[PDB]
């Protein structure tokens, strides 16, 4: 860490200098080439930027700790997992997928959840998503998916969005994507925060024990903050009012001592069970339903420290599934296999040189011993002058590590191969439609509506008639109902039911709106709409504040202008900034009326928006009975709150915050 | 231009190949290092990105032409300006300033208006803004302005916005910025489209005649579509509903045969007049009011062709 | 520093691994993409190389220290010079100019001598040559000089040599080069070692005192090992027998506790004296003769520590004249001015990124305080989150440093400008011929012959008749005699004398052969030619060894095969490996064939040594007679014949100090 709280300005080589005026030939003359102060400064600036990540360019990171719950030697040799209470430092970056690095957090997308464990046996990375399955079955297709999903290559439109022709052209021609597509079209595509979503490794990996035996595994990071998501119409507005919403959220949660937590869990099954669930476990388009393999909680992951320099830490972190430790191994998942190549090659693009593992954030916490040398940006001075193997001149050091010596990584010895070298897809990968259906069946009826609606939204922006038809064809193969309802919005006939993959099987834990109330309401944001006219209004506010802040909520009092007790103005305020909204009684005048200090109708607009997006809304005070009829909000409606007793208003409101979304306000087909 | 409307897939060295399945050691086996089809394709993908521009990362471009209205030998030796009706191909890119790639077009910012004339005497670039004056008086200060205006370096917040402490800390400590600040806080901060804004060179330049004599000049690109701007509360929503608004707009105007146009104009004054208007003409925080030096229309700039590949061109 | 003397092989992120066999699908099967051990290792290897330096690609470096002799506050504000006995660590790299990084050390070239002082006020670099003047008067011409001097762009021939058409086309068309060209054609073009050459800053710089006043200066680094140089015919062989000669020499000198030393000196003159010596001091093609400004010894520079990793230290060191400290300033030397731009720009090519000053070898020894951020390979984590000026949010830190605060660098306030902006050469720069003549006049008659011979050698390799004529024209303007003698070798008539610049002025200190005996003979190499037949031969050798090694010499006993007391075989031996050669009496048989060395080798070594002007001798009884067989005159200067071992050494050591016996070389008539 470099401290600049005191001192005089120096060059990068420590010579004291100034940097405010160019060196000129006369007070009104031209600048001199010999002005090294100028050039060193501007050269640095000119070279500040590096290529953004090819995918997941938009994201944010934090420091934390992983703690093991036990000694898991019975399932894996992995050292970070070998003792009860063992603590490994971590760094996690969350991201969206398609958007470039300045795009909105709240676009609809799959989300990245990438975790580095800095273990005492090397760095170990789990590079996953908030959605447990992926669009494609072979890594070689990654550029096809990503090309089609990103902006059109002629005009680079649209940013951060699947709502254009090429994406759906791809989805409709590559049916493997149905499952992920359904996930992304649910609320999983627009989470309320990084803290309110899960992490998944997607691929099946292997646990390996010192005796060389292996089980097949799936990683799950389950959120202790619960599952929550935005509604589309709210996410759209948020993207404009606050492109930084998710990163501000994570930053804030950590600053206020509310670090988010996840249970790091696995599903464990036998090698013999590769095909025992009606699909191939090497297929990254499928989940093992919880019904057939329960989750084991391995340890606790907690984020509790924000970075100091975003660029140096978040932007430079370079994850790799290649960063593997003794106790884990890969599987023949053709998606996972290709990823191994990609993540090593891409960092050359991003770092511009081969020594990217030497950046502080990428360094391990244990010693390095190997014969890698040179390369641009070499930061080490190697003492071993015989960097070859086998040598006698350095006494045959460094020694080879393997199964039986030095705790070397080793491939699971059970793994075998047979047959021809082929560029052919396994027939066991061919069912693209069952699991999407399983997923859809497991959602509440409103969740289903929202999913249909997301699809209606996007498909209607697809210009090509032929592409829309092919979309309906694939959708129909998952559910005729879904096809029909989607087709209705784009004025086409859904094709005739095809029931080859229809079924009524459900699975638990994939639903957001059906996962019951949030386990905690700490850090949720409450907006209090007040005024500077009535002296009573601000007093009501101040009292709600004390009571709400006591329960860990984040309170904003809104008024026409700033002063003591007021956090922000109606001008800068918006419903998307709040999880619930409270109007204090004394502000009734404002909801019934114009001001040069905010746009017309703003105070009411905030409230009405909050209600229409399914949020806990309420009026607190005497004339509360009547402020609602003016606002056109039903007094008896679920999650609408009307009370005089401050203590009983809070108590009622806090129940609404836990329910989080009031689903009765949304029309069904 | 490379055509791919017919043919079989080839490597970059023209060997016909496939790219849909990895080469595996058995139908349910691991992928082979020797699969050159895979590695050449993924290597390309892994390396697609280049660093975004340090400022003006968010922007869009179009092809057009410039036509001279006269032989301007009386004021400059500049060849693209030396004949009535002389056509020079152009390429223009418009942009915002602070936002990264992917930030919304309708953030509040200064805007870039950058023109290349591919003249018969070399490429000539006028790299300007939609606002005729700039925040600072010395280029050595550029990183201070830009650091303060871009997101906070600890958390990269906020994107594409001067609405935070550091920006105003800078503006309040570096008063030279008041003029541009005022412009950016007007509707000039949030134009209705690229077509409904002007271009300015900002700095004073010199016209030079073959005899060696020089006048001082200021470039103005006056919009023939007129000036229009959004309202804030509208701009905010638009940033969410359509981050691509300005680029969609320009693309569409061109597709539909309504290419935007600008009169390329200059103010011309004498070397002796450097300090005759109550400020120094070397000061890029100042305009010469039209009341003291009228504009001369030099020619017409028109954009009428969209690019074929955004990356390769824009 | 990274220690690898013990431990198990790890990846760059510390995971223990092996690196000797690829992961294969079956014992006789193809290699797997998932083999991360393989790819990380090979990626590193594939990326080990960086671009070589655009010029001075072939060089070598060492660590040392500089000691000040006094408090020089009376002439400069420069802190590393502000106290008697003040020590500053240094790093120096010496080089040739034209050759690529694998070319021989002993090509004929100008030589680099670049010094970094890691001062307590910032890094300060003096980037100089072994020759005090440069070919051209404006930096903008540097690519022209270098293109013409390097290999031809069609076939890339010849390596490391001015002996081709383009070089002499340029020299003949750009007469400014005469002066340097004469130096390079002297023995200065082929120094005996880096240790036996001087360093020069070339340009006039300024010393600046805290009161703002300035003197004009010239840096001289005078060698405490004395000046010595090879002869051409010897250099050519050495290039083949040992491309690494100079670097070997420097390495060895330092390993054996004989670190080379230089007196760091300046010439100091007044601003008013800019044109007071009959040339413009801004002209880098001119010297201030010692007769008109004596040298002041400022301190001692000593090299005493070899690097640990060549690549990491020597290859990655990045010098810049822009690395200046308070107390020194630039002058309007149009060559110096351009260099300021180049050296900052070129490091982007070499390092591939803007953070090159963060490489350990380039870091300063004091803190860094500035607002430079980000860039590829950013190795710091900055704590100051308000990296702009002016700020209040970091209390206006870092503070501007200048003349009166913070010990800032500052431009000499006396410096002024006037007139028009012009791309024109000052008329004061127009005399390209006098100083070369001054130089030539100041060499011993043999030194003159050698220079003529070097010119005869090269010009005869110039294919083009027209270019040869234009060369003669330029040479003639310096000296008719030189033109005449050179013309004689290429069969052309020298043009008629032109005396505009002829004169007989001499200057001291520019001659090598006339600089008297060496002040030390420590580290010089002596070859003893012996045999394994006569038991007496090896006993003679062993006794010479003890005696010679006692005086700091490096001794090699040569025989047909190796054994105790024998350092190398006749097979691997050559005259170029020795500064003097001794045949022991008992080996006479060998000098009058064997499958253990090429025919005639033992005599070839001796005869070569004699013909190249080296101290040669036979030690023993029948010494009288071994010489007549060898055809070496017994009475000849630097030929030694004695029976008394103690007397032989004593005589021989005088010859080693004389170093070269110039009476063996024919002169013109
Ligand atoms: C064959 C190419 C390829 C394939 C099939 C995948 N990825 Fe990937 N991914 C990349 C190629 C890539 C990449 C181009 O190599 C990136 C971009 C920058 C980087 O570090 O690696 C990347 C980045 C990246 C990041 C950003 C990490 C960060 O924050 O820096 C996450 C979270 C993921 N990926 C997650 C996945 C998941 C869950 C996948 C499905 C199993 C997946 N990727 C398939
Ligand atoms: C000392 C540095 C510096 C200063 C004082 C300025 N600029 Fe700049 N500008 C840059 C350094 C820079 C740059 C970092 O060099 C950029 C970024 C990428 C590039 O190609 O140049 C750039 C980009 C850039 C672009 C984008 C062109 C494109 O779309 O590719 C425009 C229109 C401008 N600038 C215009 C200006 C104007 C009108 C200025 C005030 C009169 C100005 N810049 C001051
Ligand atoms: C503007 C072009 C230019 C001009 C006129 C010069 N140089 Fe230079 N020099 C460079 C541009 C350059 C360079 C291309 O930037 C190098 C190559 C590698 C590097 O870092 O700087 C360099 C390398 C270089 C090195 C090697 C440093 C090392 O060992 O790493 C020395 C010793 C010199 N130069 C010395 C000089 C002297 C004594 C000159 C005459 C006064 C001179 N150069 C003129
Ligand atoms: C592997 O080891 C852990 C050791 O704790 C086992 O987990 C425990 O299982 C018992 C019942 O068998 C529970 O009462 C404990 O609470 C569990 N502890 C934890 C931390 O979960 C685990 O069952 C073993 N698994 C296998 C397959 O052998
Ligand atoms: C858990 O893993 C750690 C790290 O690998 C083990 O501790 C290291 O063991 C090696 C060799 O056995 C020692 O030479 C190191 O000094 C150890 N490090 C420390 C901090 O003790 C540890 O033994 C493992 N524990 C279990 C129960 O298997
Ligand atoms: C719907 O659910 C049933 C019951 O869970 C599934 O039937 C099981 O499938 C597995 C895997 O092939 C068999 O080995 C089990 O023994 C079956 N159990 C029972 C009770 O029938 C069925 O596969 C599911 N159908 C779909 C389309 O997912
Ligand atoms: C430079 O020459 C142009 C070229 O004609 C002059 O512009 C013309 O001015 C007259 C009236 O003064 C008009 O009839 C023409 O139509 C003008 N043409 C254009 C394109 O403006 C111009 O006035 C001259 N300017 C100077 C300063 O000498
Ligand atoms: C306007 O500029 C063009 C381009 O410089 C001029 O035409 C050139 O004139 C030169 C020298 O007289 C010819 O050798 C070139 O071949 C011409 N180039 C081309 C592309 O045609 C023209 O003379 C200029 N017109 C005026 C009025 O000054
Ligand atoms: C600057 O100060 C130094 C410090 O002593 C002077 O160096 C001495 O000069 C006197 C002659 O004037 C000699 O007797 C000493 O032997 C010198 N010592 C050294 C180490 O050089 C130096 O002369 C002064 N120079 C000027 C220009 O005032
Ligand atoms: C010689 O060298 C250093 C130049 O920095 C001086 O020591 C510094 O002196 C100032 C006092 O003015 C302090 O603020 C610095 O912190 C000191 N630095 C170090 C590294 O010791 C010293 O003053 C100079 N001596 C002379 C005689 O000028
Ligand atoms: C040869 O040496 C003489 C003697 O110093 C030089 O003539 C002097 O030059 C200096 C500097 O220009 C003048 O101040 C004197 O007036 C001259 N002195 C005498 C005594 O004549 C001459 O410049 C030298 N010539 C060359 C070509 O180097």
């Amino acid at each position: 860490e470099v401290d600049d709280s005191t001192g005089y300005l120096t060059s990068d080589v420590g010579g004291p200098i100034q940097d405010q005026t160019s060196l000129k030939a006369g007070i009104r003359g031209p600048t001199l080439l010999e002005d090294f102060m100028f050039r060193q400064k501007i050269q640095h600036f000119d070279h500040e930027r590096v290529p953004e990540r090819a995918v997941h360019a938009r994201g944010a990171g934090a420091h934390g700790t992983f703690t093991s719950y036990a000694d898991w030697s019975n399932i894996t040799a992995a050292s970070f997992l070998n003792a009860t209470g063992k603590q490994t430092p971590v760094f996690v970056r969350f991201s969206t997928v398609a958007g470039s690095r300045g795009s909105a957090d709240t676009a609809r997308d799959v989300h990245g959840f990438a975790t580095r464990f800095y273990t005492d046996e090397g760095n170990f990375d789990i590079v996953g998503n908030n959605i447990p399955v992926f669009f494609i079955q072979d890594a070689i297709q990654f550029p096809d998916l990503i090309h089609s999903v990103k902006p059109r290559p002629d005009n680079e439109i649209p940013q951060a969005a699947t709502a254009h022709d090429s994406a759906w052209d791809f989805f409709s021609q590559q049916p493997s994507t149905m499952h992920t597509l359904f996930w992304a079209m649910s609320g999983h595509g627009i989470p309320r925060s990084y803290r309110h979503m899960d992490g998944f490794g997607v691929h099946t990996f292997r646990f390996v024990k010192d005796d060389g035996s292996s089980k097949l595994i799936k990683w799950h990071f389950k959120s202790r903050q619960g599952k929550a998501s935005l509604v589309w119409e709210e996410a759209q507005v948020l993207s404009g009012k606050n492109a930084d919403f998710h990163r501000q959220d994570l930053w804030d949660a950590i600053e206020s001592g509310n670090g988010p937590e996840w249970d790091v869990c696995v599903q464990i099954v036998d090698e013999s069970q590769a095909q025992a669930f009606g699909f191939d476990l090497l297929d990254p388009t499928k989940i093992i339903p919880e019904e057939y393999a329960p989750l084991t909680k391995l340890g606790l992951l907690k984020l509790d420290r924000n970075p100091t320099n975003y660029f140096a830490e978040t932007e430079q972190v370079m994850f790799q599934p290649g960063h593997i430790v003794r106790g884990i191994d890969f599987t023949e998942d053709p998606l996972l296999q290709g990823r191994l190549f990609s993540y090593l090659d891409t960092q050359l693009n991003r770092n511009g040189g081969p020594n990217f593992e030497q950046l502080p954030i990428n360094m391990p916490r244990v010693p390095i011993h190997n014969n890698n040398r040179d390369g641009a940006g070499q930061m080490f001075i190697h003492r071993n002058k015989y960097p070859y193997t086998p040598n006698t001149l350095n006494s045959g050091y460094p020694r080879q590590a393997n199964q039986n010596a030095g705790r070397g990584f080793f491939t699971a010895p059970g793994r075998t191969a047979s047959g021809a070298l082929v560029r052919e897809v396994s027939p066991t990968f061919n069912d693209h439609w069952s699991q999407p259906r399983l997923f859809f069946n497991s959602l509440t009826p409103v969740e289903q509506q929202f999913l249909v609606n997301a699809m209606r939204f996007e498909i209607s922006l697809v210009k090509s008639e032929e592409v829309k038809k092919n979309v309906l064809t694939q959708l129909n193969r998952v559910s005729h109902d879904v096809a029909v309802r989607v087709a209705a919005a784009i004025g086409l006939g859904a094709p005739d039911a095809d029931d080859t993959y229809y079924h009524n099987n459900k699975t638990a834990g994939v639903s957001i709106v059906g996962s019951g109330p949030l386990p905690t309401i700490k850090t949720l944001r409450v907006g209090i709409l007040a005024t500077t006219s009535e002296s009573s209004a601000l007093d009501q506010a101040a009292q709600l504040r004390t009571r709400l802040e006591k329960d860990g909520l984040v309170v904003t009092v809104v008024a026409e202008t700033l002063r003591e007790g007021v956090d922000q103005t109606y001008s800068t305020a918006d419903a998307t900034g709040f999880d619930g909204v409270v109007v204090v009684d004394g502000a009734a005048a404002l909801f019934a009326a114009s001001s040069p200090l905010f746009p017309t109708g703003r105070p009411l607009q905030i409230f009405v928006d909050a209600y229409r997006w399914g949020k806990p809304v309420g009026v607190c005070g005497g004339k509360s009975s009547e402020v609602l009829d003016a606002a056109d909000v039903p007094e008896d409606g679920d999650g609408v709150y009307s009370e005089e007793s401050v203590d009983m208003f809070v108590e009622e409101f806090e129940k609404g915050l836990a329910t989080f979304r009031f689903t009765d306000r949304f029309a069904l087909d």
